[PDB]
């Protein structure tokens, strides 16, 4: 695609650096290093990769990763037993169990057994993967700073299903000097089209496939499409027609799919928050 890929990688790296600073400040203050148990059952290739990315993120931050790789065919009973052991171990601050578990379609009883104070994992929109949860309102500017595209003086359009997720992004773009328009899922299609066609910065957070045909995208635009729509046939698409969009945009977010680095980095952040919460009573 002539458009470059605007993905979670650099915002993740930045967050891991910040998290390593926090773990160092904890160790400077005599506190334990946070421990993360990551459980993998079986040898599914994608899962093995996901778990390796988690453990590697953990080591990069200085969290001690305690690895449990268990054979396929391990039953619910043995997993509950393991979980109970991790629950009881004071050096373990967070517990992640990698899904899916071979032969255990419903993982609910296992997930619920994880002590809530160690439940560090705990979605029609890929907000977490792009640092665009409402609780991180500076996210959209951080993401755009990892393009080579100007912000100030440019036209931004935000297409949102809730006023609530769009509002902090609209706001940060206003403060960054953008001329901003907010369109709702109910905005008439012709009006929507007009505002997409004018947008150098396009943020789409609706969760409806096909909402924005790719050819509407302004040449040179930054397209940030966080919808995650599961189609009829299993496939994942965003709210924007990716192939058509990617011939016009200067930067575009990737087709959703898999577990990106920013999600993993946020799991490390949750681990350190859990370890920090445990120093109370």
């Amino acid at each position: 695609v002539p458009a470059r890929i605007l993905d979670g990688r650099r915002i993740a790296e930045d967050l891991l650096d910040e998290l390593k600073t926090r773990v160092d400040a904890r160790l400077a203050a005599g506190q334990p290093r946070p421990g993360l148990a990551v459980v993998l059952v079986g040898g599914d290739p994608a899962s093995t990769v996901y778990v390796r990315n988690k453990r590697r993120a953990a080591e990069k931050v200085g969290i001690e990763a305690f690895d449990y790789d268990l054979p396929a065919g391990t039953g619910e009973a043995e997993l509950l037993s393991l979980i109970d052991q991790l629950n009881a171990d004071p050096k373990i601050h967070g517990i992640l169990v990698q899904l899916p578990l071979p032969g255990i379609a419903d993982a609910s009883r296992l997930i619920h057994r994880i002590d809530p104070r160690k439940d560090v994992d705990g979605g029609h929109l890929a907000l977490r993967e792009f640092g665009l949860r409402p609780c991180t309102p500076r996210g959209i500017v951080t993401l755009l700073a990892h393009t080579d595209q100007p912000v100030r003086g440019r036209n931004a359009t935000i297409v949102g299903v809730s006023n609530h997720v769009g509002r902090p992004m609209a706001l940060e773009l206003l403060i960054a000097g953008c001329t901003v328009s907010c369109c709702h899922k109910f905005t008439p299609a012709d009006v929507l089209q007009t505002h997409v066609r004018d947008a150098d910065i396009l943020v789409v957070a609706v969760g409806r496939p096909g909402l924005i045909p790719g050819d509407w995208v302004k040449p040179g635009a930054v397209v940030i499409d966080v919808g995650i729509n599961r189609l009829d046939d299993g496939r994942l698409v965003g709210d924007v027609g990716f192939e058509a969009a990617a011939q016009r945009a200067s930067w575009i977010t990737p087709v959703p799919g898999g577990v990106g680095p920013m999600t993993v980095a946020t799991l490390m952040q949750n681990t350190i928050e859990a370890a920090d919460a445990a120093l109370r009573r």
